[PDB]
């Protein structure tokens, strides 16, 4: 079988580097189309903006509308068609850097990907996503990831602690993946770079999450938070992508199935609780498993089924999200050999192993 | 300090993927230029045509003079440009995929790199180089570098024990920039992901490189000789590139101020004294400096001044080697601060360690 | 000294795996008589029946009436006899599944014992026992052992709590006899196998124990239950039938010289204490102590004399159990060269070494 | 997933315990058939006789053509029908105890095995298989597996280390089939059971394998032969019946596809290299592969292709051999996602790394 | 089951401690008999007379006959009830120390032993014994023992190197009695003091038992000579006669049972190769057994049975000495269930690892 690692062609990372952007586009281009959405416009549009007129670098101002959806990728494209502008650069969250990926494709353009907070791992990545139905690839992964540490030392603390626990799972999903011979979403086994990688992430997250957190509640920059800005974002990027996805992000998927005020729950909340399910189907002892919970809670994380807003839910219900995640062509299949039944258990077994463990404290 | 992080789009590695080049190229091109020297265009050039010419890809036969000169690529250029080419296949040794980078940066094209024996790190790097005189970037990391190891099972053990040479300088020499906050050839700090690779590649070789060597011997594909093709390759690539460079490499470069039977010795052989030297000035002990002795003698590789040609050097020849290697601009001033005339002293002083280590056995 | 290993000839374990009865008896007969007490046949009696139906294979109900007697064992073979029936199926608890060995015993037939609880390691045995007065062998240890994981993932969490009470006796009885040179119950001294089997029983249980006990509280089927089950059942039976008994159940059936509300406890809670014990009259320090104490308590099981409903008892009636446990042809005396005297003492001691554990949280 | 754990049901092993054989047939019947070949007979199958005898035991008394033919089983078959024997005692080697088990098959006979060498792990199977074409279970493991001690200490040292051979396979093999979920020949997926069992094994043959060697070339019963005897025979045949078989038997297996003096070497000589092949199929560092080749090696086992009598066997050779080790149904599949091709160029591997192995010592 | 522990009343150990005889036994007495064989009398006995009469104590001077017969023990005892002695002083080596030991419990005199060499751990003891029929106990431990290192370090090189065998079977023995719950010489089950001096006994032989070793061949004294001297006297002493015994000395005894130059062996020489029969009858690993063979060579000690006179020794030869060491009453039954077939076994067994050893070396 063959290996397979991919990655965006360059990750920068430091403090204030959001002013040198003019820097980096340099020998490249003089025109660009700069997407945000309203908010992100105040918080570092405006600043790109102003960075790249010093430099003599065009640049079209686009408010995203705040869905990332085909029309919105046609209006953006066509924009960016009559400025004639050769450089996308995506400012702010998920759904706008996906646009901006998309538009980049459409285009053929560099893609500049600025993330204003690290809650997930989709930065550095070429692939994208009210019910779950598949990924697909974008034709490559961004040519410049710029992530500022001043800027994310100014988003909310719940956000870096979301982006910590989506880059939780990048161990646990990728050491599931190379130990059942699984194929990554890079299409080949994993590397020993990527099981590298994603080891590493996971000691960095213990090691310097709860500093960084704490880092962030202060509004400062520190080595901690250096450190996990890396983890969140070029660790467990590579580690996703090259490394493989399981069962946390498959149930992460599944909840996609319901309705309701889960939905208002991060990406990141949402794979915390879908990596304790995936620890549940594993073999694990119970201080394996604490290990993990007691993180979760440091971080104010949810690790129960009443935290992920599904009090007292049904079996009915937990069945529609286990039939979701096991749905032919998720990734839970890359690891393992289960049904939905054996899906929905674990599912109650992570909330009464986690109540189980509260309930001691 | 920003810290930042290279790599080529995609790295492909395993048996025979040689044979679905075509397949990887679908949807990209069906013109290409394929460049090789007379006898690579036999081990594998016909392979690679033959492979496009099935997928209906056309292929513009290049024989590479065998010197990276700018005329070669010129001349090399021209032809791509009259067939109109936009992927360029290069395949072979270190000359032949520079040469091809350097045509690619021309086109503005896609760029394939094909080695056909693990013995550099260059394959996935951005950068190239009778005496040294700096090193130049191109403007990308290759697109797409494809390993096919049943073509390195079956390359000479010498170029394996070459390619595990330069790869046992990664980690001494990341490491050595890492302690002393100096700045990869990317241009930062290194990130947690190559001090990871780095580390990791250096325990990769111990543990399988001896397996890997004696795997080529018999010309045989083993779970060894995988692990091994990747370190020199993929883990050595980033791990040097964005892990940073110090005294090892500056050594080598070192050399070129010198002529003689020493330039037949190949990239691997040179840097393999090259990181005895940065050992020795080092503070390790005669345990950990033997360490490597030990691996490098299991290796047939060469570990004295008599055995890179140099035997009864005078210390002004060896002055020459340690000015050149001292350069303003040399790597060794990224984590050293030393005088030609410690150097020259250290690369007597790494003569002497492996001599005493020799007598012992 | 001849070692000697006995086992039922099959053991299968798994979800719902009650529904494949009638493929496990293809090739063995058309005809069975199915043994059940009233309430289990609501729980699996009829589903056992209706899935025999299916694949053509008759079934005689048989009610079990609650006491395992000579008369009900001849009462049931005669039922057996008249239908001819080849194939004895018990399901149940321990009275039943001991008259259907009886029953099987008397026609000859091939028996299949289905535990609708993990609560004892008869399950798997060749043997059975107010009063207690000795141990008898039957003739064989039953052909299949068909454990259904979704069953007693239903059934009460102070069943599994019993079980693995009983099957926590077995690496401390065992290791006793190995240590002793004794005898086990199958005639020899222990195999390697055994204590093989009889460690691992003790380290499985540590390990998933708790996890297993929650995952029943919450009614679902997960690894850790899996684990526990099979320790419970298949490690515990085999570890306590061929690696060797001694005080431990030695003082379970000395309760038996008792009347009282002390018989109402499960066989596994009466071990709990039984275990204490025998760890009393061993060299322990206080914190091996405490490491069974601190288990027991999470499992809410018994750990001292008013736990167990002995209360206040007098040396006089704790030197009748006593007596009972050192009677001629117990076997305490396979590891222990104690007298009545000794054991009444030890019992008082380990009451008080829990209470002084309970006086520390 | 379902666990199955099966087993012979009585295992006895001690010195001279075949004097005792009248003793353990008493309440089974008076009659019996005992079938050995001309030169067992004279080692043990006239004293078995004997000891028959004094017990009032009738015993036809078959000589063993040599062959394990449908006709000599039926010719067989049919002197126990007409003697009207109950009981089947086969004593001797693999084919002997094969046969046995065929014809205590077509009488529905109590059968016991008695083997006079602890070989292979046949003995208590229930399972059997000039080219290799599949396994065949018989309808149930053998009823009583008696192994006298003071028997295999007499015979050759070469039948014990080959022996040692097959049951080093047990652990490497069962491990792999853990590791990747697959199957057991039991039908399942392997039980904790089987795990503790084989993983044991192995730590037995490593502790007392030499010694028990020596033993047995002093021809004298010691705790070291007591305990290498039992894993022979009860630890490796639990662990590879009920644990699983991977790449070493799947490679013994093809070396049916060869004609020629490698077929003189024991079942055991064969597999030691087997699983030399499978440790070359895995990522193992060299120390941990030159630690089995150091106790094959001190057990005068072959570790070469040459040893096996295939020096300077050629590609076309090695690939039949691959072929069929790799053919739809093989035990390789259970564990390995692996081409004949990958299959091949591991049996040289494993040669080549035997090789550098010897040449340091 | 009680404990006993008992004990020569003083023990006193150093450098020319024989001159300060006369003041150790200043408030006991002011006459007294001394008891030496001629060679003795050279050596020490003079000196201790001349140390004793200037302190104006009166010393009837006995030549020892050099048998400890019943008849040589009432000759000395006249000699002593005439001179009317109260002290008994026994100078020298075992039969002399015995002999001297039965003279004073006859005259209920106090009794000194001053050892000329530490060849056995007989000194302390309260005990004594061609064929062994039984051990006998006087009825104390004697006085004092006197212990003068640098009469010791005058002593054959050989008679220490005996006196480390006899100390090293201390721990051995005392061990196995201790986990069998058997009894001491002592007649009680052995007190943690006992299992102290054991146990400390053996690691001191092996941290000085070798440098102790070259000390006497230099005839100096040293802190390790001190050391050893100490194990091989007054902890062997304690361990063995406290401890316990099991069949290292019962091996020792069975050797009396045959005729020949092996009873010009020393009784460490023939306990040594006793030690190795026991640890040959136990559960160890290879490692653990040539650890001691290591330390017996290093000391020019008997491992083989050629070593000990017995080369090519018959079966029937070595059943004698094995029956003997299992003679009703003898200490190998308070350790072991074995029976001499076993024991006959477990010789020759420790000859061939001896001999394997050896063969590697
Ligand atoms: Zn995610
Ligand atoms: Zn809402
Ligand atoms: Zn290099
Ligand atoms: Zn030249
Ligand atoms: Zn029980
Ligand atoms: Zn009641
Ligand atoms: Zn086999
Ligand atoms: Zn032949
Ligand atoms: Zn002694
Ligand atoms: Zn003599």
């Amino acid at each position: 079988a063959e290996r397979v690692f991919i990655s965006p062609a360059k990750y920068v990372q430091g403090k204030n580097v959001i002013t040198k952007i003019a820097n980096y586009l340099e020998g490249i281009g003089n025109k660009t189309v700069v997407i945000a959405d309203e908010i992100v416009w105040k918080i570092a549009g405006h600043t790109i903006v102003n960075e790249l007129k010093k430099g003599n670098i065009a640049a079209e101002e686009v408010v995203f509308s705040g869905e990332a959806s085909r029309n919105e990728v046609e209006r953006i494209a066509n924009i960016a068609r009559k400025a004639e502008a050769a450089i996308v650069i995506g400012v702010g969250g998920g759904k706008t850097l996906d646009t901006a990926k998309a538009v980049a494709d459409e285009l053929d353009a560099y893609i500049v990907i600025v993330p204003t907070a690290a809650s997930t791992d989709a930065p550095t990545s070429a692939l994208s996503v009210g019910v779950f139905e598949s990924y697909r690839f974008y034709k490559k992964n961004p040519d410049l990831v710029l992530v500022d540490t001043k800027i994310i030392a100014n988003a909310p603390p719940r956000l870096l602690a979301s982006g910590i626990a989506d880059a939780l799972a990048t161990w646990v999903e990728a050491r599931s993946v190379i130990k059942s011979g699984g194929k990554t979403m890079a299409g080949g086994i994993p590397t020993i770079a990527a099981e590298a990688i994603a080891e590493k992430c996971e000691q960095t997250l213990f090691k310097y999450g709860k500093l960084a957190y704490e880092s962030v509640k202060a509004k400062v920059v520190t080595p901690a938070l250096e450190a996990v800005v890396e983890a969140n974002t070029l660790l467990s990027g590579l580690g996703f992508e090259s490394g493989g996805l399981a069962a946390a992000h498959a149930i992460h998927n599944g909840f996609t199935a319901l309705e309701g005020e889960i939905h208002h729950l991060t990406h990141g909340e949402k794979v915390a609780f879908g990596t304790l399910v995936q620890l549940a189907l594993e073999e694990h002892s119970q201080q394996e498993i604490e290990r993990y919970i007691e993180l979760y809670l440091c971080l104010d994380l949810p690790v129960t089924l009443e935290d992920i807003k599904l009090k007292d839910a049904s079996r009915e219900d937990i069945l529609k999200v286990a039939k979701a995640a096991t749905a032919e062509g998720e990734t839970i299949h890359n690891a393992f050999n289960v049904t939905a039944d054996d899906v929905a258990d674990a599912i109650f077994a992570a909330d009464q192993y986690a109540k189980a463990y509260k309930e001691k404290h």
